[PDB]
C-alpha cells in the first residue's frame, strides 16, 4: 500500500523538498522526498 516513483521530469540534484514535492504534486503523489544518493525526487503516494 505504498508506491514510489522518481519525478519524470526531475534528473538533476534536489537542493530543498519543496521543488521535489511541487514536482509530485503535479504528477498526482501524496508526497516527494529527495534521495540521498543522486539526490533524485522520490515521489510517493497510496496505493
Amino acid at each position: 500500500a505504498t508506491c514510489k516513483a522518481e519525478c519524470p521530469t526531475w534528473d538533476s540534484v534536489c537542493i530543498n523538498k519543496k521543488p521535489c514535492v511541487a514536482c509530485c504534486k503535479k504528477a498526482k503523489f501524496s508526497d516527494g522526498h529527495c534521495s540521498k544518493i543522486l539526490r533524485r525526487c522520490l515521489c510517493t503516494k497510496e496505493c
